[PDB]
């Protein structure tokens, strides 16, 4: 196969050759999940995280992409991006002033994000937990938007998983964005909230301090029926 000769490149100087070689692996990491473990092996994994560290824009853009697809893989297969050094790194990206390069490189974080419960309290160990936070009182939509992702796949599992994001102070995060006048952010702050939410007693109360207790009972009366019926099942769970 072509996989150890390909990544080859990927340590070469060559730009030519480099750049060629940059794209490959992204056209074939979004093969299929099987296929995203033979890149694994491969050693695509590091040679596209020190790409992350690249003034060319181009290389950037591309290394995110490859990188970004590979993160979507299996529960086991995203472990592999995680034990390869792409944590420290992608999300350095994340305070970025370019828009794509911060835009690759949250679906990257979000990808990943969206693991298994071993898988998320890893994240969570790291220190990503305030660093997203703040992202989610930001004025770029878009990053806001990917924001989300990686603290409701956090907050996505077992009921103590779901407190690594109310202890970080998503309780209040949530409370505010929550009143936006954009139904993308409307839905998605509540797609986290209902979810912190459906834990223990323990759980409940937790939501309760936040203030979500208004938010939902005025979408109650929203124009949206799907939305009015999460509103009001999500309710009554506090209740």
């Amino acid at each position: 196969p072509d996989l150890p000769k390909l990544v080859k490149l990927l340590k070469s100087s060559n730009e030519e050759i480099l750049l060629k070689a940059l794209r490959a692996l992204a056209e074939i990491a979004s093969g299929g999940n099987e296929q995203i473990q033979a890149v694994i092996d491969a050693g695509a994994l590091p040679a596209l995280v020190q790409l992350l560290s690249s003034p060319n824009e181009q290389i950037l853009q591309e290394a995110l992409w490859a990188l970004s697809n590979i993160a979507s893989g299996g529960n086991e297969q995203i472990q592999a991006v995680i034990d390869a050094g792409a944590l420290p790194a992608l999300v350095q990206l994340l305070s970025s002033p370019n828009e794509q390069i911060l835009q690759e490189a949250l679906w990257a974080l979000s990808n990943i994000a969206s693991g298994g419960n071993e898988q998320i309290q890893a994240v969570i160990d790291a220190g990503a937990l305030p660093a997203l936070v703040q992202l989610l009182s930001s004025p770029n939509e878009q990053i806001l938007q990917e924001a989300l992702w990686a603290l409701s796949n956090i907050a996505s599992g077992g009921n103590e998983q779901i407190q690594a994001v109310i202890d970080a102070g998503a309780l209040p995060a949530l409370v505010q964005l929550l009143s936006s006048p954009n139904e993308q952010i409307l839905q998605e702050a509540l797609w986290a909230l209902s979810n912190i939410a459906s834990g223990g007693n323990e759980q409940k109360q937790a939501v309760k301090e936040a203030g979500a207790l208004e938010k939902l009972e005025q979408l109650q009366s929203h124009e949206n029926e799907k939305i009015q019926k999460e509103a009001q099942e999500a309710l009554e769970k506090l209740q």
